[PDB]
């Protein structure tokens, strides 16, 4: 049915491009997760992706890439089946996570984008949709998925001004909402927006009225940008917010300094006493 050996299943969602499908390898035995793109696409992504998952063969949290190729309409490529994102995981946890649980996914959620970076690019859709856990044998690794929005930052790019927004709005870091072009820190500024969002439930530019599309985001802009992170940190451990005051402060083009935002999280993670055993709020479900 596809490439040979895989048989398409039924189809489970959608990424920054193209379908996501269940299928089944037949020749091993195993689930796999299939991407479609129609051929004719005005703007065809997939095999560009494809390169950017293969080049990243082998990093900790990347799913593998099985088959690339082209099936009747479609260009193909199919992977390791995942888990449920951390979106799908906040759901089934009443959207409230232990502290536990939000200290153990930053910790492998820094290291994700630094690997990333560490391949020259930045990931620039940053949010829970994107980090599925693995399944089985690796259900306690935080994978990071969809290179749709990725793009090359090295020689540093230039500063500009890429207006127009490409990833979401809602964990967008201020600088993308004044239309600077996204660098390294703007992957780890919008990570400090999803532990929070994580922590709360919700952030304060959710849910704003506005009537037209244009609006809403200049509703979320101007929200965000009034927020005192100490506001929107209020209640929760000081290094949340001394995250996202790092991120705000790095320059377009510094190298974050990843092993200290991780010992931040790790130094609250020992204070608290809690055991590193990935025991994570939805591993406790009965
Ligand atoms: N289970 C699963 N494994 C994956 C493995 C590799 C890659 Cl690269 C993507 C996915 C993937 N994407 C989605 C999805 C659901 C709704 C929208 O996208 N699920 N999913």
């Amino acid at each position: 049915r596809v490439g040979n050996r895989y048989r398409l299943g039924r189809k489970i969602g959608s990424g920054s491009f193209g379908d996501i499908y269940l299928g089944t390898d037949i020749a091993a035995g195993e689930e796999v997760a299939i991407k479609l793109e129609c051929v004719k696409t005005k703007h065809p992504q997939l095999h560009i992706e494809s390169k950017i998952y293969k080049m990243m063969q082998g990093g900790v949290g990347i799913p593998t890439i099985r088959w690339c190729g082209a099936e009747g309409d479609y260009n193909v490529m199919v992977m390791e089946l995942l888990g449920p994102s951390l979106e799908d995981l906040f759901n089934f946890c009443s959207r409230k996570f232990s502290l536990k649980t939000v200290l153990l996914l930053a910790d492998q959620m820094i290291s994700r984008i630094e690997y990333i970076h560490s391949k020259n690019f930045i990931h620039r859709d940053v949010k829970p949709d994107n980090f599925l856990m693995g399944l089985g044998k690796k259900g306690n690794l935080v994978y990071i998925i969809d290179f749709g929005l990725a793009k090359k930052y090295r020689q540093h790019i230039p500063y500009r001004e890429n207006k127009n927004l490409t990833g979401t709005a809602r964990y967008a870091s201020i600088n993308t909402h004044l239309g600077i072009e996204q660098s390294r820190r703007d992957d780890l500024e919008s990570l400090g927006y999803v532990l929070m969002y994580f922590n709360l439930g919700s952030l304060p530019w959710q849910g704003l009225k506005a009537a037209t599309k244009r609006q809403k985001y200049e509703r979320i802009s101007e929200k965000k940008m009034s927020t005192p992170i100490e506001v929107l940190c209020k209640g929760y451990p000081s290094e949340f917010a001394t995250y996202l005051n790092f991120c705000r402060s790095l320059r377009f083009d510094d190298k974050p300094d990843y092993s200290y935002l991780r010992q931040l999280f790790r130094n609250l993670f020992h204070r608290q006493g809690f055991s590193y055993d990935y025991v994570f709020d939805w591993n406790m479900l009965k």
